[PDB]
């Protein structure tokens, strides 16, 4: 019994050191080699362990079902059942057999070819097959292609086929005339640091008809994977790339022949989209003929994704930031189909994914409005738009009535003299100020009055009914927004500063769809949806329905009104419900505060489409609104 249990702890620290890639410490509690006894010697045992799980790519061994007893006098037999992880999946219900050795002080085991796996015996070799799934494509709502696989033509030089002297002069400039390249510019590439006689130096992509190759120029199929709306969706849909050494350890089951997600829905759906690997691990005779088959599976190429993305409205929405920073979300809010998630200014993905360069990388990276950032997803204050929310708390608790008409002397106002160089400030001048006065003119002395009159405490009652907290079921990397920092504002500035979108509220393009779309749903708050097989989700009286019917009217104004803050929306002669906007924001880097400017706006007759917009530290003369005529066309002719 006391060797027994020796015996248990020597074949646990061999699984271990096994599970842990160590094949020579596990080598080393091995016996000498000799019959009956080690069938290899230690360092033999290492390679034979590194080359046949190296192959297989085999992790996690765990053991289970192990008993050890005894034999003769010092032979002990041991027993376990095993499963592992390999490139072609989970190998489970392995028994393997063996026997121990307790000659002098320590136990070590009688190494055998039926230990790498249950059935080997001598010379028994190890063979693997494996075949690349196809990954699946990402779609739209109609079918469109979003993120597709396809071969493309690599032409390249070979330097030791180019030429020698004259030869090679002369080469070059028929590579390159045939081609429709600079000749300035095949010079510098078969020249770098990487270059070697017999290398392939990959040129152009051709995108057509292969002309004719001239001394030393070579076609090259490769597969790739291309994104037809590019930078429109990069952040969205994101890319893909080769496949490292370290992915493979940390999962065995991907091709390290292939591509993998590194950020957005490629990454998120990374599993679904690579499909599985096909192949079979047997165990052959030592000339090659097949024994026993360990796994075997066939090839499945990954599933489609389709999304609700219209990919019209996508490039529409995008192409209307004019490249400077900001984000656009468009839904049907009666539903929550998320038809365009852009955000600008962005990056190339098909040239990240089919070889960057490092300066333009570099400039992606230090580029300070920062194109890798998913601003649909990033946690920002809703501004003065959110005076909706507060008006609509306002008129649910009744503390606003909404023909009460506050006084508002000025353009800058404060509850009192402790609030020192903090103001809520008016952009326009109106003495008489009601509810439908403060939506028309973005009036924040109004809200921020109303606010402190409010309280907190009811003025969280209502925001609780929203989705502060929540985790969205999106498969975007995402933090859920928040009302303040604590819960408790402690601060009778903190208060009204968030009653008109400022303060430490933190909400998210996607975030604010969902809470706006109350006005769309007779005050019932529908969960955004970017799969399109996906059930819709709601979250029924979150603000009264008096309110809806009480603000969508003065919504309208917004528009209609010659003074509303979005009246040259109404040049679009289509029904529209809009609220714009401005969020003062105070960074480090800056002197004097920057700006973030707004715009929600939504049809107010069928609910078929839903607009929230911003534009990140606008520059003078911009806003959202400017630039939302061109989507809200095509949203209201395509989406009632």
């Amino acid at each position: 019994t006391q060797a027994v249990e020796a015996g248990e702890k020597t074949v646990e620290q061999f699984v271990q050191a096994l599970n842990k890639g160590d094949y020579n410490k596990a080598a080393e509690m091995t016996s000498k080699k000799a019959a009956n006894k080690s069938a290899l010697s230690e360092k033999e045992i290492l390679d034979k362990y590194q080359n046949i799980y190296g192959a297989a790519d085999v992790k996690g061994l765990q053991i289970s079902n192990l008993k050890v007893d005894k034999k003769d006098d010092s032979t002990y037999s041991f027993s376990y059942k095993a499963k592992m992880n390999t490139s072609l999946g989970e190998l489970k219900d392995l028994s393997y057999k063996g026997t121990l050795d307790r000659n002098d002080g320590q136990t070590t085991i009688n190494w055998q070819p039926n230990l790498v796996f249950p059935e080997m015996e001598g010379n028994d070799k190890v063979s693997l097959t494996t075949q690349e799934a196809a990954r699946g494509n990402i779609i739209d709502r109609n079918g469109e292609p979003l993120a597709t696989t396809g071969k493309l033509k690599q032409l390249g030089v070979v330097p030791s086929k180019l030429g020698d002297g004259g030869e090679k002069t002369a080469n070059i400039k028929a590579i390159a005339s045939s081609f429709d390249l600079t000749e300035d510019a095949i010079n510098q590439a078969i020249s770098q640091s990487w270059v070697q006689p017999d290398y392939f130096v990959p040129l152009k992509i051709i995108d057509g008809a292969t002309p004719e190759l001239p001394a030393g120029a070579t076609i090259q199929e490769v597969d790739g994977r291309y994104y037809p709306l590019g930078e429109a969706a990069a952040q969205l849909i994101g890319y893909v790339g080769d496949i490292t050494a370290e992915d493979i350890d940390k999962n065995p089951e991907l091709s390290s022949n292939g591509k993998i997600g590194r950020s957005g829905l490629e990454m998120a759906f990374d599993k679904d989209l690579r499909g599985t690997t096909g192949g079979k691990l047997s165990i052959t005779d030592a000339d090659g003929v097949e024994k026993k088959v360990l796994i075997e599976h066939e090839v499945q190429n990954g599933k489609d994704i389709k999304l609700t993305i219209d990919a019209k409205a996508q490039k529409t929405a995008f192409d209307s930031l004019g490249g400077k920073a900001g984000s656009t979300v468009a839904t049907t809010p009666k539903t929550g189909d998320l038809l365009a998630l852009a955000s600008s200014p962005s990056y190339d993905p098909n040239k990240m994914t089919n070889g960057i360069s490092q300066e333009d990388y570099k400039a992606y990276e230090e580029n300070p409005e920062q194109p890798f950032i998913s601003r649909f997803a990033t946690g920002y204050a809703p501004g003065s738009t959110f005076k909706m929310i507060t008006a609509a708390i306002g008129l649910d608790n009744g503390t606003i009535d909404p023909n009460e008409v506050l006084t508002i002397n000025g353009l800058k106002w404060q509850k009192d003299s402790s609030w020192g160089s903090y103001q809520v400030t008016a952009v326009s001048d109106v003495s008489q100020v009601d509810l439908k006065t403060a939506l028309i003119y973005s009036d924040n002395i109004y809200t921020a009055q109303e606010t402190l009159k409010m309280g907190e405490k009811k003025f969280r009652t209502g925001l609780d009914k929203f989705i502060f907290g929540e985790d969205l079921d999106l498969p975007i990397s995402m933090n859920p927004a928040q009302i303040s920092n604590e819960d408790s504002f402690n601060s009778d500035i903190l208060l009204a500063d968030t009653g008109y979108g400022q303060g430490e509220l933190l909400i998210n393009p996607i975030q604010q769809a969902a809470m706006y779309s109350v006005f769309a749903n007779n005050g019932t708050l529908v969960y955004p949806k970017l799969i399109a097989d996906k059930e819709t989700k709601d979250k029924k009286n979150v603000i009264g329905e008096t309110a809806v019917q009480t603000i969508v009217p003065d919504l309208r104004e917004v528009v209609q009104d010659v003074n509303g803050t979005a009246h040259s929306l109404s040049a679009l002669g289509i029904p529209l419900a809009a609220k714009t906007g401005t969020a003062e924001i105070k960074e480090k880097q800056d002197v004097k505060g920057k700006e973030n400017s707004f715009l929600f706006a939504f049809n107010p007759d069928n609910q078929g489409y839903m607009m929230v917009s911003m534009l990140e530290n606008k520059e003078d003369d911009d806003s959202a609104t400017k630039r939302a005529s061109e989507l809200l066309q095509y949203l209201n002719q395509n989406y009632q």
